[PDB]
């Protein structure tokens, strides 16, 4: 199936908690996938302009870690539902992707996650402006505008464009790499 082949592929590339335990200011995210008209599609929130950490910005939900978070994988499905009402249940935790290094002490931990079908993001406005999906192919040929380098997505359902940049487009296009390529149509 679908699923089963993409999270066969996202296994593949699991780290799990190798990197973990290291002593770094520590933040996790969900890429969340969801299925939609049989295709692929990366979730994504626009970030109230009222936060701290990357006001506006496209941004995976996540956050940094807590005392209550039994592991990294908590701290994103935590974050999570906080910013967009994603429940634990809704979602599948498939597999931890490659850290992200910053600012020299913090740790950013990526989790690929299998969304339910039946989920509706209800944005939670304090932490976020906006959420929206994006079809995973579109990152194998987004459209580029350089400042480096920015993705421009365009929303045919309602003509929003979309700013997809750093980290986060990085992580998109992985995704996208893994679960995509070399594949029959
Ligand atoms: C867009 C994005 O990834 N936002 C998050 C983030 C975490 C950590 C830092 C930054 C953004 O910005 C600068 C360095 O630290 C918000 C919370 C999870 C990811």
């Amino acid at each position: 199936s679908m699923l089963d082949d993409a999270k066969a592929r996202l296994r593949k590339y699991d780290i799990g908690g190798k990197y973990s335990h290291l002593p770094y200011n520590k933040y996790s995210v969900l890429l969340p996938l969801v299925a939609k008209e049989g295709k692929l599609h990366l979730l994504f929130t626009v970030r109230s302009e009222k936060l701290r950490r990357a006001p506006g910005e496209v941004c995976f939900p996540g956050g940094k870690r807590d005392p209550t978070d039994m592991d990294d994988a908590a701290t994103a499905l935590r974050e999570a539902q906080e910013e967009v009402g994603l429940r634990p249940h809704q979602v599948e935790v498939v597999c931890c992707l490659v850290p992200c290094l910053i600012d020299t002490d913090t740790l950013i931990t990526p989790f690929v996650g299998l969304i339910d079908h039946n989920f509706q993001a209800q944005p939670n406005p304090a932490e976020v402006k906006d959420v929206f999906l994006v079809p995973l192919a579109y990152f194998l040929h987004p459209q580029v505008h350089d400042q480096n380098h920015i993705f421009e997505y365009t929303n045919p359902e309602d003509g929003v464009t979309y700013q997809i940049k750093g980290m986060t487009a990085n992580l998109a296009v992985l995704v996208a790499f893994i679960i995509l390529e070399k594949k029959p149509t």
